DNA sequence: CGGCAATACG
DNA sequence: CGTA
DNA sequence: GCCG
């Protein structure tokens, strides 16, 4: 069977449907494109169910009893298997609309409200972007100079060499404080597009105010390109960071959180992902077990109390799910 | 229809 | 609006 | 788009 929550069931990395999912893929992210975030939603868990199937779907009766796969995700697998191409996705693929969209988004500091506004001024490229500069916020100049890079592969090898970097900086801005890589490279991603960290100490309180001397001591050498702080609601840190290269350099984008320890399994569960993993997990939470669950804790609304957790393990079971490791969240 | 995760901070 |  |  098929549980109808992505939170309910093991979902690898790689798969057995990886064509089926990506055209399903598509079709979500171009419904995002058009304001549509229902039908993105739906899109994205049908081809997260076919992620999560055993062996390839190879008829259209594989699909029966399947959650979240009605008329038009069935149509869209069933033109897939039988031409080999679905027309929709092709259109699509293939619109000036979805390209510019696409485009525009990948820029850092652009959502799909700017980059929608934009296309309708008539701007199709980077370079139409960059010769207007003056209405361009301090965030999106820096996701534009930076984009060439930004849209380049992290590559695990630099995460290992960004983790002992920022190791390096946390260690001596609080002695004994933690650094925990998270996002999808936790969850066994050979590459990605950004790294995330999450930070805390072992002693409750110590963490506060950790970091801005983090980003200072980053800042003397010379490694931060854009640094964007939040205050404590987690403090977080949305930088661009400097990372070496043989014989030069690239861009990178990185995330720094800092959590008290207390509330440590909360935050490495909703930063480790995926998205639409923990979407559902916090509508299952909510809907099926009546509790609300966010980055920061588990809340009882009915005994109006906080569950406490020292690991995600606890988390799940409080849920009561099954565990899944990080590796299994790739929803 | 009513919902679709979360919600503070810049 | 954007970041997550 | 799909679910209830
Ligand atoms: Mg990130
Ligand atoms: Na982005």
């Amino acid at each position: 069977w098929m549980p109808a929550y992505a939170c309910q069931r093991p979902t690898p990395l790689t798969h057995h449907n990886t064509g089926l999912s990506e055209a399903l893929e598509i079709l979500a992210e171009a419904a995002g494109f058009e304001g549509s975030e229902g039908r993105l939603l739906t899109f994205c868990r049908a081809a997260s169910v076919l992620k999560a199937l055993p062996s390839p779907v190879t008829t259209l009766s594989q699909l029966q009893g399947l959650p979240h796969f009605g008329e038009h995700s069935s149509r869209v697998v069933q033109e897939l298997l039988e031409h080999g191409v679905c027309e929709e996705v092709e259109r699509v693929r293939r619109s000036e609309r979805y390209q510019t969209m696409k485009l525009f988004t990948q820029i850092f500091g652009v959502g799909v409200k700017t980059a929608d506004r934009w296309y309708r001024e008539g701007l199709r490229t980077l370079d139409d972007l960059r010769e207007q500069p003056q209405k361009l916020t301090q965030q999106q100049k820096a996701g534009l100079q930076h984009h060439q890079d930004l849209s380049t592969p992290v590559l695990r090898s630099d995460v290992d060499a960004l983790q002992q970097v920022v190791e390096e900086a946390v260690g001596q801005a609080l002695p004994g404080a933690t650094v925990t890589l998270t996002g999808g490279f936790r969850r066994g991603k050979l590459q990605g597009h950004d790294v995330d960290f999450l930070i805390t100490h072992p002693k409750e309180g110590q963490e506060a105010g950790l970091l801005p001397r983090v980003m200072c001591r980053l800042q003397d050498q010379g490694l931060i390109l854009y640094h964007q702080h939040q205050h404590s609601a987690f403090e977080r840190s949305f930088c661009i960071f400097r990372l070496p290269q043989p014989g030069s350099w690239k861009a990178v984008r990185v995330d720094l959180v800092v959590a008290p320890v207390s509330q440590f399994p909360f935050a490495l569960l909703g930063w480790t992902g995926s998205k639409l993993f923990q979407r559902e997990l916090r509508r299952f939470s909510r809907k099926e077990k009546g509790l609300w669950l966010n980055s920061h804790g588990l809340f009882d609304p009915e005994q109006k109390t906080f569950f406490q957790a020292a690991s995600e393990e606890d988390i799940f079971r409080h849920l009561g799910l099954e565990y899944l490791p990080p590796e299994q969240r790739n929803a």
